[PDB]
């Protein structure tokens, strides 16, 4: 018999020391078995493997425990969709740009660079361990892992066309936002005034309008009696807001917001860029930069520092 030895896990956290016959294939011994993303189940064991780190699908009870307390999922595909992914992004170049991590543009990453753009200028902690251990690392310029993380919990697939909006509301999902609390009131002239309150997700995003101002000032939204009313934000409590709308030209003052997505082109097949308010604003364009005092253009989505806010109304 002829065998190496190999460290399994399905965290890169706990391992598992395992030795391996080099007549069989991973597969017949580990079950599916990944190397640094690439899927190495119906390869055999080379010799510069030898005490190498491999991801197993987990096949006994420990494993499933330290998949759930790692990714907080039981879903079998996430380690295959999770190493597909990194397969491709280990490859991508994520060049520091004004200060924040990029993804220089491939494989549709458009939409992907801007969530990452975005995710360093605001105030987020994910529950899982995987995403919080990946974001860190991200920031310090290694977001290999983490983008790999953000396509398999948007269940997206290398090349997939995806929506900036969506990836966030995915990942707001996979964060701490239970102190975040949104209260609206609406105001009809029939069915009169109704107040609700919102949490977690549903109180830090808004479809509807790009302006956090016009979003307190009030928006027009169908009541159930058939009638226009108001709706108006009461009470804010979060550390920042985003408000999105279907692309539109919209003038961005310096000053007056976090970041932006801008994006271009048609639904869908559009090409997303990042707007961020420094000194001056700063078009962050994958690993392409520009900068000008002013700013108008096709933006659909806003990022809006907060805290504490309660109306005069
Ligand atoms: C880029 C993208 C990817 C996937 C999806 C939805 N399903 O797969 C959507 C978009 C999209 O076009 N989003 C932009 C920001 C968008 C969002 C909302 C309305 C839009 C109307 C016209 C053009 C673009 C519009
Ligand atoms: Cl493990
Ligand atoms: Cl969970
Ligand atoms: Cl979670
Ligand atoms: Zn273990
Ligand atoms: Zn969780
Ligand atoms: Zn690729
Ligand atoms: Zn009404």
């Amino acid at each position: 018999v002829r065998t190496i030895k190999v460290f399994t896990t399905v965290d890169n956290i706990n391992l598992h020391t395992q030795v391996v016959d080099m007549s069989m294939t991973y597969g017949q011994q580990f079950g599916p078995t990944y190397l640094d993303g690439a899927d190495v189940t119906k390869i055999k064991p080379h010799n510069s493997h030898e005490g190498k780190t491999f991801y197993v699908l987990p096949n006994d009870d420990t494993l499933r425990v330290e998949a759930f307390e790692y990714y907080h999922t039981t879903d079998p595909s996430f380690l295959g969709r999770y190493m597909s992914a990194l397969n491709h992004t280990k490859k991508w170049k994520y060049p520091q740009v004004n200060g924040l991590t990029s993804i220089k543009w491939a494989d549709n990453n458009s939409y992907l660079a801007t969530a990452l753009l975005t995710l360093q200028q605001i105030e987020l902690k994910f529950n899982p361990p995987a995403l919080q251990d990946a974001y860190y690392r991200a920031r310090a310029g290694e977001a290999a892992n983490f983008c790999a993380l953000i396509l398999a919990y948007c269940n997206k697939t290398v090349g997939e066309l995806g929506d900036v909006r969506e990836t966030m509301s995915y990942l707001f999902q996979h964060a701490n936002l239970d102190s975040c609390k949104r209260v609206l009131n609406v105001v009809c002239k029939t069915c009169g005034q109704q107040q609700t309150t919102l949490k977690g997700v549903e109180a830090v995003m808004y479809m509807g309008t790009l302006s956090y101002e016009q979003f307190k000032k009030g928006v027009q939204i169908p009541c159930t009696c058939g009638k226009q009313a108001t709706k108006y934000l009461v009470q804010q409590e979060s550390p920042f807001v985003m408000m999105s709308a279907p692309p539109a030209q919209y003038e961005l003052k310096h000053g007056t917001f976090t970041c932006a997505s801008e994006y271009t082109g048609n639904y869908q097949c559009g090409h997303y860029k990042h707007i961020t308010s420094k000194e001056t604003l700063y078009c962050i364009d994958g690993a392409l930069l520009t900068k000008s005092s002013e700013y108008k253009g096709p933006i659909t989505d806003v990022f809006y520092k907060e805290n504490s806010y309660t109306t005069t109304i």
